[PDB]
RNA sequence: GAACCCACUGUCGUUGAAAAGCCAGGGGAUGACUUGUGGAUAGGGGUGAAAGGCUAAUCAAGCCUGGUGAUAGCUGGUUCU
């Protein structure tokens, strides 16, 4: 107790971030999430 | 009718000897003729016995750099359990 490599942070306080297209296991890989062509799948697809 | 200047027909070549030629024929050949050297005309401009022809193997608007990572409701791609 009291050294630095016996901290730690509260359960719940930390989540891992979501990367996309990073393989089929992932679950949001290839498209991503952003489904299959039209305007939204395009870069900067969100209309005003 | 030779040299010189052209390019009407046919064969060959089409990863060619050649990014436009060879061979056999063909036209002008003192003229509105051919040609060397050095100059002038610059891109919406130039030049054109006029084909949208030519302006460095590039022309219904040359090339280079910059705005610039232009925009693309389109096509493709998107990586471990």
């Amino acid at each position: 107790t009291l050294r630095l490599n016996e901290l730690a942070p509260a359960e719940g306080a930390k989540r891992e971030h979501r990367r996309l297209g990073r393989g089929i296991g992932s679950g949001v890989g290839k498209t991503g999430g952003r489904g299959i062509k039209g305007q939204k799948s395009r870069k900067s697809g969100g209309v005003r």
